[PDB]
């Protein structure tokens, strides 16, 4: 399992001890608070008023936490993954990201707090 | 293991099926978007600049996520909970709750919806 | 989780630290070499040659690892039981007790080293 | 999860379905009963009286189930293994095979029903 922070303005992502491979089944949870910019701060879900200018995975909003499976497009984090199971296949490290549009992050604050385990299987 | 939603305006609270026992490991991931009267919505965690008035639990902010167990005072849950254990003579009936003002429940909105496993142990 | 040895000559078993609840699934697996009066020593399956002659479990062999949960009657365990559910209304603490008959238990000798733990549900 | 039947004259051995991966939990259950030759039938741990003349693993008796994990060679499982990690270096598909001397397997009999499961990591 892992536990660790993942910055809000860090935009190469940060990885993580979990390789995620083939009938894995696993649990996140994530907690805090992050900004895009603002003096306001959003949880792990984003904000959900502000436009998609870029985002780096369009099925979140801005300010939600994200992930990278190997070298898979972006999914969706937000709150947590509930002994869930990635598509076919999908496999390789985990990377943690902050969703943020390229180039934007250098104005972001904050961080997440994650948990990462291997459930049952 | 249970999975529902928790409505925002539900000042009783949500029965789940899960009776935590004693030494039990459990697993929480709420999501989703509530309000507590504005027309702006918040996730599990709440708004975080909003003053507590006398919420059912004073260690989370209005509009976050909290439980009961058996008849315990209120708990935070926020986004969840990993692997986790309750504090000693805490058993019984998980019930999940909106954090709120007694009495002001009604002009709530929204809803979460929330998973809950027993882990190993 | 609980680890421990289980005596062949102990009539009145091994209590566990295991309180089997309802809902719960369990895995046990049980290990090593016991009599129940030979100078030949048998698995935990015991010896499926011997007659039974009022064993406590009567649903497995003379030698077998067998419990009961809380006041249920016994159940075999054998080598062990895999992500297991008890049948409806039974709970209660696990105790693991050698298959032989009441009040022949005096020349037994060995011991089954086994492990509890409950599992996701 | 994996369950199935390992025949005790399989000389090449039974694969599963399980991938063994860097940092996997495992357990395994095994039951039933099998012989190498004689009428007689063992468990899992076979027969603790027969003479080594060449098993395949020399680290459990004739009649033992053991497997393979990748290209490793043959390792004990016996009655199972409990939330088991696997030595370092150590990968790859899961097959069970019954403990016998290579080129002897023709008169062997009976079989073992196996379990195997992933745990929490
Ligand atoms: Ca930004
Ligand atoms: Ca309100
Ligand atoms: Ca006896
Ligand atoms: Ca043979």
């Amino acid at each position: 399992a892992w536990k660790g922070e993942v910055l809000a303005n860090n935009e190469a992502g940060q990885v993580t001890s979990i390789i995620y491979n083939p009938g894995d089944v696993i649990t996140i949870v994530a907690a805090g608070w992050a900004s895009y910019g603002p003096t306001q701060k959003w949880g792990p879900q984003g904000d959900r008023e502000h436009p998609d200018q870029g985002l780096i995975c369009h099925d979140a909003f801005c300010g939600a936490l994200v992930m990278k499976i190997g070298n898979s497009g972006t999914i969706p984090v937000n709150t947590g993954l509930f002994r869930w199971v990635a598509p076919n296949n999908v496999q390789g490290a985990i990377t943690l990201i902050y969703n943020d549009v390229p180039g934007t992050y250098g104005n972001n604050s904050g961080s997440f707090s994650v948990n990462i385990g291997k459930d049952q299987s």
